[PDB]
């Protein structure tokens, strides 16, 4: 399938152990991929003082499209030193690994896979 219903576990920023995917934007892309389809991927919402709080490359799930089942469409787009690697709507968030942190809340995504 090009797309795959997802929930992402909301978490906040003070919870989360594991603050990015790793060291370079192809890797960091590669492994929050790898995350989302093995479910162990988790939504940080982006407010002030949340991105330097958590380590780069960024990985976020930006909006693609104007929803089906609940599920807002979404697709990946790195960011390193201010250069964004991919071109999509408003970010929903910032994706990190989940290694059990207790979420706040459940972000329903349909995943451009």
């Amino acid at each position: 399938k090009t797309h795959v219903q997802l929930s992402l576990p909301v978490l906040q920023v003070r919870d989360v152990l594991v603050r990015g995917f790793g060291d370079s934007v192809e890797e960091v892309l590669s492994e929050a991929r790898q995350h989302l389809k093995d479910g162990t991927c988790g939504l940080v919402e982006v407010e002030k003082g949340v991105l330097p709080q958590l380590e780069q490359p960024y990985v976020f799930i930006k909006r693609s499209d104007a929803a089906p089942h609940g599920h807002v469409m979404v697709e990946l787009v790195a960011e390193l030193e201010g250069i964004q690697y991919g071109r999509s709507g408003e970010t929903l968030g910032v994706l990190v690994p989940h290694v059990g942190e207790i979420p706040v809340a459940y972000r329903k995504v349909l995943l451009r896979k």
